[PDB]
């Protein structure tokens, strides 16, 4: 769950670094 606040966008979870997933605003976390 150590996903930095940050506001990227993404298609799939595994898109971001770190444990990020894709949330429902289609951006990580």
């Amino acid at each position: 769950r150590v996903c930095p606040r940050i506001l990227m966008e993404c298609k799939k979870d595994s898109d971001c670094l770190a444990e990020c997933v894709c949330l429902e605003h289609g951006y990580c976390g």
